[PDB]
């Protein structure tokens, strides 16, 4: 519909020609979200002295879910409206720490979840990207 | 709207097996893992080394998905999207054979990929589904 | 219901016992789609001089989206009804060319998008498969 | 066939697969759908047999092998590969290292092995 | 002959092969992990839920220590190593692995090649190292 | 004593190791990439968006030229190479890599093994090669 898609001010510009979130009837589809900042630096991938990124799954996961919360808030929803989470790791050795952060945000009572490790995410510094579906009738 | 199914394996994290949203049901990625955290279809050999069996795991995964749906008054006939995550495409033909025991071309859309890893090294398949069932 | 699933005439036969597209209320779920033709050859994987397939992400991505359009058209919908795109690459070095083709078809007023590289797709010649969700009330 | 190169007392054998000179594969029989069914047991046995043939071409044999590097694609294939390996070598034989790689050069392959052998002239 | 050696007090090899094989003046050491004799793993202690928590620093240190023990059992030492091949599973582990490597070797020591493979033979491993050493009898 | 060499003017090794190590009559050359001395990369020019675009042909040619330089610094040349181990990251790069390889080497020259690994030590890389050469003093 006319204003179904939203680019959210203050968030990182999407990697391609697509919005952060798309409404469809009562549903909201949130594009895969990373810890990347608007200046194209990465939360939780601070380079060390040699310039080598040191990815931190705890820091990136917390920032990804925080970013998703901001996106939902821009279209009148919040984390309590999320009904499906798809989480893409790059290494399952990051699972325990990612799971610990996930539990800071989602309770009983929360969305369905699926977690897999993919071969690569779109930037080599990423160790997590999450896409969600949310439900909130207008 | 959210459901923890009894006698199914306790979810890896703070999430239900299934979540209702309006007329829809979202089912979390499901494996052959039993409640006691052993796995159907990953029996250890004599050295203690698990031997994954894609046919056995796939059948148990879909059976488990059926059970989850049934706990909220739905069934496999209500499934509309299947996403399947293998770890090696050489397991495709067996997975494909078991899939056909449960679904046909009047059933759900299906997407199948091999991922780098599933959450337990014994696993060779996990499936998540979307189902449609107005109250 | 009885006519909710559709096998589309003129499209490649699905790899398993499933339809090209499935309606659920106002939504349409489109099965993961490749550049495979109805005759089981592939667009964008021409053999080189030794017979070794040479995958071409530009050509495959264009064919995949063209095919998704065909499937949607067969049930009275179109790319403008798409609301979520999930793209599966095998090599992130293919991302830039994939991204360029995606922009030929969709823009920021269109669907949410998620892109990851998987370990393997169902045929070794493939470098992209895409599944979509569309929204089109009857 | 994969090539062997002598260097002093040593023989370096190119990574060897179950592929034939005519580009067909031992141990990846296609189903009626045309999709290959890679078999680690058949491929491993053929690879080690192929390495034996290459070594015999230059006067050596598997008893002269001193290092084995094995490349799988799927560690779920390990147990069966391991059993075939034991048909040809034992603990008095070569050092061995086994990993799974992201890809081998052909999608039908589930094993490739490179070896170093020692056979002074 | 005496060319192949099974080193006492080390983890039993997972196939029918020795820890180290001599060939003329050379020693080939089989790929070595942090796995202990009792088949537990240094640097992959299970957490609260029983899930292994791999630690590249701890595993890398134990790997090179095991290789040192193996060489010392045949009268060689790390000063004799001439080629190191390191197999990670995740390049995000590189920096910590690299720092541990420097505890044992320097630029007067062996050539080194480091890659991340798809899988090692046990899922808890984040490093395995194969070496070639040179030690004339 | 003089068996290890850090080759002047080449990209600095990523860790505490030399470019090449002698062992008796053999030379072991560390895995080599297209990385320049200033730690930029040949064959991975960024596109408009600043995203690197790896080029297997350009990287492979630079890798072999670098290996030639390293061998020449210790008095050897490509003719002395007896084993080649090549690490790709995607087999769709294989044909082009092989074409460049054949510009330098006879196919019945050195023994060769080519696999695709999960990752190389820098994400811009699509090829790294390690060699063993034979050159008695
Ligand atoms: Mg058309
Ligand atoms: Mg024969």
């Amino acid at each position: 519909a006319d204003n179904s898609a939203k680019l959210v001010e203050g968030k990182a510009k999407p990697m391609g020609s697509f919005p952060h979130v798309k409404r469809a009837g009562d549903f909201l589809f949130v594009s895969g979200t990373s810890s990347r900042r608007p200046d194209n630096t990465f939360v939780g991938a601070e380079p060390d002295d040699t310039g080598r990124p040191r990815p931190n799954i705890e820091l990136q996961t917390r920032e990804v879910i925080s970013n998703i919360r901001d996106i939902l808030q821009s279209v009148g929803a919040d984390l309590g409206d999320v009904v499906e989470v798809c989480s893409y790791l790059v290494n399952m050795n990051d699972f325990a720490a990612y799971n610990k952060v996930y539990a800071e945000f989602f309770d009983a009572t929360g969305p369905a979840r699926t977690t897999v490790a993919v071969h690569q995410l779109p930037h080599p510094q990423l160790v997590i990207e999450i896409k969600v579906v949310a439900y909130k009738p207008l």
